[PDB]
């Protein structure tokens, strides 16, 4: 029970309907996210079903969806474009909709750039209607009105021509739903993309444990977390402040080359299993000295939550904690997804605890930066 | 014995160094060619190393290396053009020499133009001397003067931060090095293309079975094979022909945007193991007809020569055969390394024979052909 603001008169949005990167390669960035992230190739455009200008591979894990997109022609203009400027990176956040119509409607009366008006595509299994705006840099949210669509995936997608039996080898990650999609905005722009989320989509500020307490001294970033009304989408907006260290979303603005998703963040209900199988199929995530760990029992001595997974099965797997008195959460973080310091994954399990991890930014600055002090900063 | 032309006056080419290649995404184009074709990562240049500017990835499978290249910072105009113009591919073949100096004075001479006049690099381990100069289309040729050196393949790479059990638990797939490689050229180019190698680099036109009868009917192609004078680097050169379809040479020229490499055949000497392995590593391969195969034992009734491995092995693995009386070959085709159709690889095993398969254009036409004609060419 909180200020939710004014309730919006039409429309809702469900659910994250996926996620559009736009890639060098899709063929082998499908395969990346199959292999080394449990995805599974779903779909599939391109010279073989008509697409003459864009090969798109969809890959799916339970709920997410992630779409891969190439360009088939030298000198695309805007995938081009995108690509020199970001590298490999989300183009598109889109959004399972009901109403589309008043949601369009009133994101262009209230000042959204369209991408493209309302549109239907259809095939056999059925209709559905689109619309694209702008969002914060050069990414976009299409609108999804899934009339309970019963084709495979959208209109005009096709089976894969291949079915692949490296992927099918790999054992399953559990990753369920899209948690929440980050943003990395330039200095000093978080507030008036957080404006825009409240004015356009008429979305409201989610507030948390992590709002409450500050961590800007160790994040160096500021957050403002946006969210729909029934508050099923959350969409961080960071911009970097002033910390101890130089801020991870200025490097992010500078490699990227301008405001973009900085990660994704994915749910499971089973974090161990999850990270024993993402790790079985050669995926990386942060290293986690022995002393967050030993800090991390210490300061649970005084708490009244309860941890059910294995504590020594975490530290093993460098899974991290954070708590309050009232519930808690398990999360890690993936290495890059590319060479640029850009992108990267999050798998999060919630017990209780609606926040994003805040307090651990403390804690591993503490147990990393201590480590290295005493290794001269070599 | 045949005519190699004037032995040059100084100066060899000793083989095949490694391949260059300039793509979306180092990462995940080195994580593709590690799990589906069998490369390890061998080494590493990137921020991390102090390479602010590109990041590297470096793979190998026995004497094969495979480089993979990406830009760091937005808006990097040289390699951002490329990967704008021809997606993913190869930027540079290089050779391992001998007597750098008087090959490259001599290339230089003859109106090569130069990328990067001799310079050497050195680390712990030695040093290794480098001149780079302009082939066909964008690609471009590295001389290494590798004096045995003794470090991680050149000096200034590094060990791979992390060790990847993925890569680590496929089974091996016997690549040993490789055999040619293959550049098309745009309508026209191919013997102005084939004169740079003859004046420049003193290459000769390497004659084997397969110029001594025509397949352009069928093949759709013209190709010169140009080899240095101890013949141990292969370079075919195609340009498109006239034939009884649409040559995929030009459809290659049309979505490269212009001449670069087509494939790249490594040689192995267990073909059977080595494509059931990359099966099993998910590559996918030209499916071919069971009348393939019921032609060429019919063919093969009047031949002398002996092929010893299992041919319904081969024919379950779609490996290609091609003979004359005094020996054979057997090759095989991947699917394209992205979705334009541009690159593949080939695996290809030798007996006695030194041509390239070309005998399979006519047979693989005839049996693909006369398929799809029975099924109303839909
Ligand atoms: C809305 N919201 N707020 C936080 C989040 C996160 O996912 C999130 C939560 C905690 C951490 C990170 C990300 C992270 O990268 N590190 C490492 C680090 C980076 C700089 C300085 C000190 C430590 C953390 O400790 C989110 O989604
Ligand atoms: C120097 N040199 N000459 C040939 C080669 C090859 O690798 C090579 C040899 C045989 C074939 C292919 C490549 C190939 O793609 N197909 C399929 C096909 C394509 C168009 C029309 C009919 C059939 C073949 O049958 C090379 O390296
Ligand atoms: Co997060
Ligand atoms: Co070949």
């Amino acid at each position: 029970y909180t200020d939710k603001g004014p309730k919006p008169d039409g429309g809702k949005f469900l659910c994250f309907d996926h996620i559009t990167f736009y890639v060098g390669n899709a063929k082998q960035a499908a395969s990346y996210y199959t292999t080394r992230m449990g995805f599974t190739e779903l779909a599939y455009q391109g010279l073989e079903t008509g697409s003459r200008k864009l090969a798109k591979h969809v890959v799916r894990q339970n709920k997410i969806v992630f779409v891969f997109v190439s360009a088939y022609e030298p000198d695309n203009t805007e995938l081009g474009a995108h690509l020199v400027r970001h590298g490999d990176g989300v183009k598109d956040v889109a959004f399972t909709v009901e109403d589309l119509d008043v949601i369009v409607k009133r994101a262009k009366q209230r000042g959204a750039e369209v991408v493209r008006d309302i549109w239907e595509e259809s095939d056999e299994f059925g209709t559905v209607r689109f619309a694209t705006v702008k969002t914060y840099g050069d990414t976009q949210h299409t609108f999804v009105e899934r009339k309970n669509y019963k084709g495979l995936f959208l209109p005009g997608y096709k089976a894969p021509l291949y079915d692949d039996v490296l992927a099918k080898q790999l054992p399953a990650t559990h990753l369920d739903f899209i948690d929440h999609v980050v943003g990395n905005q330039p200095d000093l722009q978080m507030e008036s993309v957080a404006a825009w989320y409240e004015k356009v989509l008429m979305f409201h500020r989610f507030w948390s444990v992590d709002d409450s307490q500050i961590h800007t001294e160790y994040s160096a970033l500021r957050s403002i977390v946006m969210t729909n009304y029934e508050e099923t989408v959350k969409m961080p907006i960071n911009e970097p402040a002033k910390g101890k260290k130089k801020s991870q979303i200025e490097e992010y603005v500078d490699y990227y080359g301008g405001a973009g998703v900085q990660h994704i963040a994915l749910n499971t209900s089973d974090i161990i299993t999850a990270i024993e199988n993402l790790r079985a199929r050669g995926m990386h995530f942060l290293s986690v000295p022995n002393t967050y760990y030993d800090q991390l029992r210490e300061r649970l001595k005084s708490s009244k939550v309860k941890i059910q997974e294995d504590m020594d099965t975490l530290q093993k797997l460098n899974i991290l904690i954070d708590y309050d008195e009232d519930g808690y959460l398990l999360q890690i973080f993936t290495k890059n997804m590319q060479d640029r310091p850009t992108l990267f994954l999050e798998v999060i399990q919630r017990h209780g605890h609606n926040g994003f991890g805040a307090g651990n930014f403390k804690a591993l600055f503490e147990a990393i930066e201590a480590d290295q002090d005493k290794r001269g900063n070599l």
